[PDB]
């Protein structure tokens, strides 16, 4: 699965 | 909101 | 075109 | 992370 | 299917 | 434009 | 609702 | 950034 | 496949 | 139009 | 929730 | 990368 990154602060992973 | 990153060059934020 | 990034390991581009 | 809502009935969260 | 909601005014369903 | 809603806390609009 | 357009050939609407 | 187009009526831009 | 269009400037296709 | 598939049970089409 | 399928190899579910 | 499937006919891959 791919992991995208976003600033939520702190950077968080978004797993797909 | 979430801020994603993309190369547009320069790295820009993409807010959601 | 925009280029997003994801961890796939190694970081890969994703062009739009 | 954002939580979107959808009817699945009952309403469910969708966490991003 | 999932039914999301959006303001279009009136709140409409968006089926998936 | 459509306006979607998400919990972010508090509920926020997301315009499209 | 929003109507996007795409070539499918022929150009079609895509309603959201 | 990319600018997509949709009928909303009138044709509007959608900037990404 | 579907071909969407966006201004990038110049109008480009985006194939799906 | 493209038709994607999802388990909803039973597998359903999703046309685009 | 809908389950989409993708090849990651092996087929994996993607739950929405 | 992930490869999704859609009916386009024939079943085609859609790589991400």
């Amino acid at each position: 699965a791919l992991v995208f990154f976003a600033e939520d602060a702190a950077i968080i992973g978004l797993m797909v």
